[PDB]
């Protein structure tokens, strides 16, 4: 009925659908088709509509006005220009007088020229005719957005203790380390869950294994940082170090479970490590092998993970390099002058992250052997979801806190995602804004961002406007790649203890939200979908059916401009402790937000719930809540023990009432 | 007992302002002085303080909460993180309970920790303590301005020709190339006055040479285009190719007018050209001969020019290529993977722009021989003196465009200043929007920005967007590194022209009065504290308030209005739209081919017809927008000569 499933040629299966839609065999209902240069879309938009979607990508919620081209890659420089970041989430609403919505079921380059080349134009094509087009009707934009979250399955939930608070850097190595940090939160009382461990950690970077030298009990030390509520969160990385001795490699190699050569010999590239192997994540088998490795941490009282790099990024290939060294041996040996250092800097790059790598490897999936380049968009995904599978087949009944780097629709349902890196600039405070309802859209809804930061690039300004932000992002975390090492420390507990007074309303909202595949943060249009002015807004968000969310991401800026569609009433978190209530005509305002005030609005007729700021998620005391709102309104709480799989029962749901 | 130079350790001379003021004596009235490592100035500021100055530098209006460091040099990418951009203007004012400017006359590294490091702390230091540092008094900062303006001499002025618009690209050779443009132009009726010429119009890239096979009667050709009133403006690199009976290099051997090495030999710089050298520009006699080589093309019709890679920019050096090829050929032989195949990408990076290589030649000054590191951004700044000194010694009389990448504040006096990298972002519209009050502070006055391009990734609406802000920019051009809807295109250049007369008689009228094209809003305003903190709208003469569209897809924006003020569009039927908005917030609508400005409480400006031309301009009977019963006092002269002191060229209007 509702939505059609479009086939062309021999589709590689992305398990991206949990329902199975059989193959309609009418005509295409939008635009042309052409499979003239391999595969290609084609809609006239009219002048009035919006451009929905793509989840992680570039520039503003509403799309029109630029190309896009799912492909995961590893820029570290996230430019107004780049065509591609790290997810490929295909799917992507027409919303205006005509509307539809479109997942290209696509593991592949695929190129979307959303008015671009001509403004009025919009073109989706790919290099070979096999794929799946999903189509999708509806009343409008949110309808077919809560559609395709319905047939995508039901987005992956976190423990209750990753919507607390969360430090890492890049860098911390010892006991010693990680004890700062500890002692820096705890006694100067700012409110923490998790500490992230970065490479570093582990023994000469080797997966699934940690430094003797530096944690020779890991266990112990994870009890010690357990028990003051410090929960460790360390990175694992597709590239599996090349070295005798270490089994996670020995087995590897044995058991053929590694992406492989043509002739079939087990395919290098080289990372953190240098001489890597990737796991096969798309041989079953393989998948189970590599999601089993993680028992080693978890059994040592782990409960969270991140994965990184795992677009794959390769830093060379065994091929490359030697390719790269030949040709600077002949540019070394040049007095003729004809190979200009552009050139042998150009080959540099060349090397990194290769097109040409990307065709140099092999999946074996069931019988088939697949080049990495046809399924390229898939390898993050299916790395994610080793481990997710592998947390049901190890404990069934606990959440774990997982969340990784590239992505792919489907993958939503193993973990989150977080949104980008390595560089601490403001645009990016709105880069961050912009790219939450689009990840909602195609279920990821457990995302946050991180701050990269050519050294300290990262001024004090920054770094609160930033958490600012992270408070009602669903993960929230600093990541140096500390709010002690600061001036006027006071500020920063002020913007982390609003974080822990929200909890228990955006938990509610989270779970409320994935349960019943719904959207956790929402573009204006969504909410106030017959006002012209609210459609075109980018730059503030709705979170659940309470509240809108509007921060600073202005240097020096002391309060930015707002449009409100309804009356609402306008809420600070004060520093002082308070919180500040201003009641808000519809419209046009200039609110005044400080540097140390966290700010956001309630809907006319509602209420969100408040509590007292806690150090941690455990002593978040959820009984008496004071009811911040509208002067009749009630809202329904839900919560759970928070570490379980425990969901569908009522106790969880409780309705208060203002 | 309103300014004071404060002189440490033995201070080059770099003709910065024209007024002499006397050392001073009494101690040093703000912060603290330290010569315990090198030099370094320190103010504790207060929380309310608001920071304005150095010119074409990185983010806002309002410098605090970051890092800035004047080093003259050519990055392609301008993204938040950088420090250096092109200029080296080192005049900033603190305007808050305690307010007072500071010009530190210093040619060499200057790093300005304006709240980086300690939000409370401002910071400025430098390597030797070898400076000058001057202080403004005043009571709002908007003074300490109009007084610093006095005192580094007044700004450049360029014909009325640099007025209207102007279309390039990289690229074009043949006359053909160009021909196609005029029409283009000139048959679909979109205003033009000025076409450049990139490096391409040369003969193997030889400054002052043509191409005597694609241009065989160039003075003839220069008539063709002046003919559709369309100036020619070349390009000039610092850079001069080593060529055997090349006649620049030639004369520039013999008399010893390149920057040489300390070995005692003249340093060679790869350029567009290759393997070039360096005219001495801080050697006042290779600046005269250096200059003088101008008159080749002013002999042949041209009446503007551009100086390009000025800092100077080396894409590396006769030594670092010898370094690099060192490594390499390891690199090469490497199979124990000891180097690293970033440490090779990495030493690649490092010889172009090379610090190594500013210290690797000296200049001549006036037989003292300074190390250029020691002198880096002076560099630009000379070499456009050479030119704009040697236009005095031609025909001080007439006005010849001349503007330049590099800058020390001083070169404010000879031309203009453009920006631009090879990228084309909405975030580069604001950007150039902050830049220009800034500019403004220090002397640069004809100043335009460029949409420098990745190439393809410029869009119809990034495009029409930011000629609407350069719309009111002295410098208005359109070269990237044909787009649909023409009719869009020629609505936009249509506003232009419009106001020309208006935005050329503000610009007259400050150029003479030692004062400000653009404030920021906290100038005009000062005790609104809303005001004082707008950093995406501008208060171009007395009249007006520009407030440019620069997000996508966007359908108007917020604006602020400190005062009442009529909301005037420029439509593309070519009407004006014409509002009343009081003092407060307001959202206003802003479509893609629509051009708006504010004008003020009790103001009027002048509204030309349409023209293709800056000389077919009826300036004699035009209209006024406005408020009825408001006065205008029009600034005209010929447009192409020095007549500026009579009073014959002023003309009050009463709407």
């Amino acid at each position: 009925a509702m939505i059609r499933k479009y086939r062309y040629g021999a589709p590689f299966d992305t398990e991206a659908l949990t329902e199975k839609i059989e193959t309609a065999e009418e005509a295409f209902p939008y635009g042309e088709i052409s499979q003239k240069e391999g595969f290609a879309f084609t809609y006239i938009m009219d002048e009035d509509d919006i451009v929905y979607g793509l989840g992680e990508s570039n520039r503003g919620i509403n799309k029109r006005g630029y190309c896009y081209i799912s492909n995961c890659t590893d820029d570290p420089i996230h430019t107004e220009d780049k065509r591609s970041l790290y997810g490929a989430h295909n799917f992507i609403i027409v919303s205006g007088k005509t509307t539809f919505g479109l997942f290209f079921d696509y593991p592949s380059k695929l190129t979307f020229d959303i008015g671009y080349t001509r403004m009025d134009t919009l073109k989706v094509s790919c290099e070979n005719a096999d794929l799946d087009i999903y189509v999708i009707e509806g009343e409008n934009a949110y309808d077919i957005v809560k559609q395709f979250r319905r047939v995508i399955g039901r987005s992956y939930i976190p423990p209750k203790f990753a919507f607390g608070f969360g430090q890492s850097r890049w860098g911390y190595t010892t006991k010693e380390d990680f004890r700062a940090v500890a002692k820096g939160y705890r006694e100067n009382h700012i409110p923490i869950d998790m500490i992230y461990m970065d490479i570093d950690y582990m023994q000469d970077f080797k997966d699934f294994t940690v430094n003797e030298k530096n944690f020779p009990d890991f266990p112990e030390f994870v009890k010690e940082m357990k028990d003051q509520e410090l929960r460790l969160i360390p990175i694992i990385d597709a590239g599996v170090k090349v070295e005798k001795g270490y089994e996670v490699y020995e087995e590897g190699v044995k058991n053929n479970y590694f992406c492989k050569r043509e002739d079939g010999s087990d395919f290098v590239a080289a990372v953190w490590p240098g001489d890597t192997h990737f796991p096969d994540m798309l041989n079953p088998e393989a998948r189970k092998w590599f999601g089993d490795k993680y028992r080693f941490l978890i059994d040592q009282g782990i409960e969270g993970f991140w994965n990184a790099m795992n677009e794959p990024a390769i830093f060379y290939s065994s091929e490359g390099l030697a390719e790269a060294k030949e040709f600077a041996g002949e540019f070394a040996k040049d007095t003729e002058g004809k190979i200009h250092p552009w050139a042998m800097q150009a080959k540099m790059k060349d090397i990194v992250n290769s097109p040409e790598d990307y065709k140099r490897f092999y999946h074996n999936v069931n019988g088939k052997k697949i080049r990495h380049d046809k399924v390229h968009n898939l390898f993050g995904y299916n790395m994610t979801r080793a481990a997710g599978e592998a947390f049901e087949r190890i404990d069934p009944e606990k959440r774990f806190l997982m969340f990784s780097r590239s992505s792919y629709i489907g993958m939503h349902r193993y973990g989150g995602i977080w949104m980008g890196d390595n560089k601490s600039w403001w645009s990016h405070i709105l880069l961050n804004l912009k790219m939450l309802p689009s990840l909602n859209m195609c279920g990821f809804m457990y995302t946050g961002a991180d701050l990269g930061g050519f050294g300290d690039d990262t001024t004090r300004d920054l770094l609160l406007r930033f958490l600012a932000l992270g408070v009602f992002t669903p993960l929230m975390r600093d990541h140096a790649a500390e709010c002690y090492q600061f001036e006027n420390i006071e500020d920063f507990r002020s913007v982390i203890n609003a974080r822990y007074r929200l909890v228990p309303y955006l938990y509610s909202e989270y779970m409320k939200a994935a349960l019943n595949d719904d959207m956790y943060f929402k573009p204006l249009g969504f909410v106030y979908p017959d006002d012209k002015m609210a459609i075109r807004v980018e730059d503030q968000l709705m979170l659940g059916n309470e509240i809108m969310i509007a921060p600073v991401y202005e240097q020096n800026a002391r309060g930015r401009y707002v449009y409100l569609p309804e009356e609402m009433k306008f809420i600070k978190f004060m520093p002082d402790g308070s919180i500040s209530e201003e009641v808000l005509e519809k419209g046009v305002h200039y609110v005044d937000v400080a540097l140390n005030e966290v700010p956001l609005f309630i809907r006319s007729g509602k209420c969100i719930p408040v509590a007292e700021a806690a150090e941690c998620v455990k002593d978040i005391d959820t009984e008496n809540m004071q009811l911040i709102g509208y002067e009749g309104s009630s809202y329904t709480l839900y919560e759970d023990d928070g570490i379980h799989k425990d969901y569908d029962k009522k106790e969880n749901y409780r309705v208060l009432t203002k």
